[PDB]
DNA sequence: CATTAGA
DNA sequence: TCTAATG
């Protein structure tokens, strides 16, 4: 967590670059298991050779470790950090819809800047074009103060359309977090669960409402269960407009909520941790269900859920108010 | 790890 | 179809 710090962070830098600027999936996979093993070690690494004892650690990375260790740096690490093209990719990627594939592709083409991107909006796709529009706005944080304004409205139409809908703005926000990056709306209906062969319109209906009132402004992607978009808070009695925000809304089988909900509500840890317990508690939790183990090795049989409660009751824990689901 | 666009 | 990108 700290005594191993420099090694890791270097290693990740190491990894991330391989997958990113190069195509090095493996070196990249190589680096990560290392900064993985190397992270777990309980003592200080005083030498490569020492590290090298590790699993996944080799001549390759040990050599790296000594140098890192000997002098406060690493050249390979230094040259990339300097590397124009490489920087370029790490940069372009920041764009909503740009990825390592596109990244590099763009780059070989001559497009290295935010401005480059503009002169050739043609070369970009709807996702990316949008992404281009709201680069600034997408990188911003989202004050909870707004989370609530956003939350409100949405819960607002959700209701108008159909009183029988259920939404839950999950994520960090949910968890009381001062600021969030994207609003995360989960959504279900009685009329849609397990077998009931959809009703895509279930999803569609809302999206329409939302735009209809001006909450929705663009569509990154729209599927019959997963809408992916851009929203905005009605820029008040002037002098103050609201930055465009990323939003996602998703359809779900009422028979699946609570877990679903539980899950996306995190924290990443809280989950893993509760989940670990469900194992002892003779269970299994996953993004959609809760099944009870069979000593045989594994088992099935989805236990029925009406709330975050059942899931608690099942594994015999203390219901954790989302506030404190941090770990 | 599943969903969407796209080409 | 496969492949890239978000989450
Ligand atoms: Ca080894
Ligand atoms: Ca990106």
């Amino acid at each position: 967590e700290t005594l191993n710090g420099g090694i890791t962070d270097m290693l990740t830098e190491l990894a991330n670059f391989e997958k990113n600027v190069s195509q090095a999936i493996h070196k990249y996979n190589a680096y990560r298991k290392a900064a993985s093993v190397i992270a777990k070690y309980p003592h200080k690494i005083k030498s490569g050779a020492e590290a090298k004892k590790l699993p996944g650690v080799g001549t390759k990375i040990a050599e790296k470790i000594d140098e890192f260790l000997a002098t406060g740096k690493l050249r390979k690490l230094e040259k990339i950090r300097q590397d124009d093209t490489s920087s370029s990719i790490n940069f372009l990627t920041r764009v909503s819809g740009i990825g390592p594939s596109a990244a590099r592709k763009f780059v070989d083409e001559g497009i290295k800047t935010l401005e480059d991107l503009r002169k050739n909006e043609d070369k970009l796709n709807h996702h990316q074009r949008i992404g281009l529009k709201y680069f600034g706005d997408f990188e911003k944080r989202i004050p909870r103060e707004e989370m609530l304004q956003m939350q409100d409205i949405v819960l607002n139409e959700v209701k108008k359309v159909d009183s029988e809908y259920i939404a839950t703005v999950c994520g960090s926000f949910r968890r009381g977090a001062e600021s969030s990056g994207d609003m995360d709306v989960l959504l279900t209906h009685p009329s849609f669960t397990s077998e009931s062969t959809k009703q895509p319109k279930l999803l569609h209906q809302v999206v329409e409402q939302l735009q209809k009132v001006h909450f929705i402004t663009d569509t990154l992607s729209k599927g019959e269960t997963k809408f992916m978009g851009v929203c905005q808070l009605p820029s008040k009695n002037d002098e103050k407009e609201y930055p465009h925000r990323r939003i996602d809304i998703r359809l779900i089988p009422k028979d699946q909520y609570y877990c679903g909900v539980l899950y996306f509500t995190g924290s990443d840890i809280f989950n893993k941790n509760m989940r670990a317990h469900a194992l002892e508690k003779g269970f299994t939790i996953n993004e959609y269900t809760i099944r009870p183990l069979g000593v045989t090795g594994v088992a099935g049989e989805p236990l029925p859920v009406d709330s975050e409660k059942d899931i608690f009751d099942y594994i015999q824990w203390k219901y954790r108010e989302p506030k404190d689901r941090s770990e």
